[PDB]
């Protein structure tokens, strides 16, 4: 029966039928989203998303059977797994987040299209080359960030109160957003020279985002 | 007559008869937007209006016979019909913005010169090159955009409340404008995790945003 | 005479003794600012500026002699004899941004100084490769801005009352400061619909900013 | 006994057991943090931290020995030095950064580690290239501040008052933070003009900041 089902498995029609499921269930989830339509045909839509599931444990039983080892070591194929994996706890227990990850699915349309596989592959073949860098900010994300807890949680622990906060912190000077009169002016109205530690990590924080910006228009 | 009109539409005068017309109604336009001038010299302006608009039509009307499907086949050219056309409209009934949609015709002024239809069409012919990122893109809101309507929207209606303001307040959150202290930190005092919403999409669509602009430098 | 003092202007020492002046003139500048200092040392540099005025009128009347109409055809040169003449006009009458602009002379460390005017004259030699964008930007800004003036204007005056209001306010969106929680979502509280006018505005505006950053990494 | 400790320091496991007394150590200031963490193992971590310190003092002596001059005109050596020196000072007496800057010893894992001295080397042997902006930018922020306090100064001292307020103020305008809404438009209320000062002022620094992210894309 394998080559009957290796050659079902491997059809245009089987890939354009899963391709045009997602398109469904991504149209199907954004009606999902009105309080009005749930009320109308939410019963229309449990279902049909209770089906979509099946049918789609089912092609990812037989993409495995056609395929053994190679599944499991394509990425592509292990996200498709993993992504119907969530989609498989049931409708309670555990945490709600679950119920609301299942939309991940809709990534699914990225894997089963070129293109886009082409496209994310394009993107994600840029990280390596910037794991160097990447590093060394978060060890400077890290050392500043405690100076942070310890210089200013005190007077300002919304802030800086914590270590979690002095990144979150940081990270929101960083992305520029708000950063003198939200964070920094205040801080100085009791701290006069918190200028001294936020210029320059401002400096050098854009200053290696730019760096790292011109390796991606290098290499 | 053909050859006739052939030899007025095609000459420089035309051409730069139009061009005056345009630079003189941009003029105008701009005048039309105090109202102290609209109480003393409405009147000239209304009239100088209706004038140009007659004369952009009889322009236009010309234009066709002398190119015919040749005509409706150039962008620049299909553009002038649908902008004039706007201007024909009546100045009542329906919507209002059509009387507000009249002032671009001074896009004309791109159209009926080179240089800017040539610096226009340098930047337009980008886009093509985009339309894998930004098809990515796109559905990268729309999965987010999902995910956070049923993840804030019953506590924060206004940010996340309807699918429509969840993608109007990502948009927001990808500008970098007031993210944090302005969406996410609130958005915190109820859901302590919701940084691990927003972060993570900050890092994705800041990336993919950097990426499409060295595509850009290097087509 | 002529070749005397040709070689008196010429002379390495003249030209260092300018260097030497504006330096020191710089530096007094940013002492005027301490209300402590004028309250004791006012008068000295009073009387020192008003020295160093004098000196800086004869070098360039020399200065002229020297070149004739040589001079008047130097950008550098011409520069200098106008941020001069501005210091000349008497510590009264007129505006008072003229005791103001009289800081304008510190710019002639970077004239009195080649390396900056290397780099000077280098940041301005892209400025004609971009004059085709930046024509196109202002003949959308100033549609724009029309359209804006007759669309939010009348509830919101602060922000569209008026056709230069619209600009300002225009080119804050530009650079996206406070763009959404502090214009457009208010605007929106009564036109439901603005956002159909700034969101596009915002992407064409910021595509044609990346453009035109390209462009000056082509050339 | 000087080539018994040139290979005893010259050692791959030296340098393996210095690396991993950083990540140690790195880790448990982290951990100082917490005040819970210190309520129950600080001592443990205080007398761990006096400890590294010496580790890292008489390695530092080692050092010295097997390289004497050649060492103090290594950057990476004279780093470890200073750094080193500063969490020497006692624990008390003075400023109280001297503790908090102590915390810079984790820089170390930059020193210390191939690969980041690589990327950081990478880093700064482009700051070169800059300083020819650089000082541009440094005479440009040095003369506006000085317009800036003369002319907004008095009834704006919050953000203008001293020379060194002003340059805070316009290095905020300078990354876009709340500029319009937070500062500009206030100063507008008062004096109408200000966006003449302030547009132009921030072309400039823009242009030149895009410039120099071209520069460093192309040397
Ligand atoms: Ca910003
Ligand atoms: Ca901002
Ligand atoms: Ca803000």
């Amino acid at each position: 029966m394998y080559l009957r089902i290796t050659n079902i498995v491997e059809s245009s029609f089987f890939t354009k039928f899963i391709i045009y499921l997602i398109v469904l269930n991504g149209i199907t989830m954004g009606l999902e989203t009105s309080k009005t339509f749930m009320q109308s045909f939410g019963v229309y839509t449990t279902l049909f998303n209770q089906i979509v599931i099946t049918i789609f444990t089912i092609e990812i039983i037989l993409r495995i059977y056609v395929h053994r080892i190679s599944f499991f070591k394509d990425p592509w194929s292990l996200f498709d797994f993993f992504v119907v994996a969530i989609s498989l706890v049931p409708t309670s227990s555990g945490f709600e987040i679950l119920r609301v990850l299942r939309v991940l699915r809709l990534f699914r349309l990225v894997t089963a299209v070129p293109q886009m596989r082409k496209i994310v592959s394009a993107l994600i073949s840029v990280i390596p080359g910037m794991l160097s860098v990447i590093a060394l900010m978060t060890l400077f994300f890290y050392i500043f960030a405690i100076m942070a807890t310890q210089l200013f949680g005190e007077r300002f622990p919304e802030w800086f109160g914590t270590l979690g906060e002095s990144f979150y912190t940081l990270f929101q000077v960083m992305t520029l957003d708000d950063w003198s009169n939200g964070i920094v002016r205040p801080l100085m109205e009791v701290y006069p020279y918190a200028w001294v530690f936020f210029i320059p990590f401002i400096f050098v924080v854009t200053f290696v985002m730019i760096n790292l910006v011109v390796a991606i228009c290098v290499d």
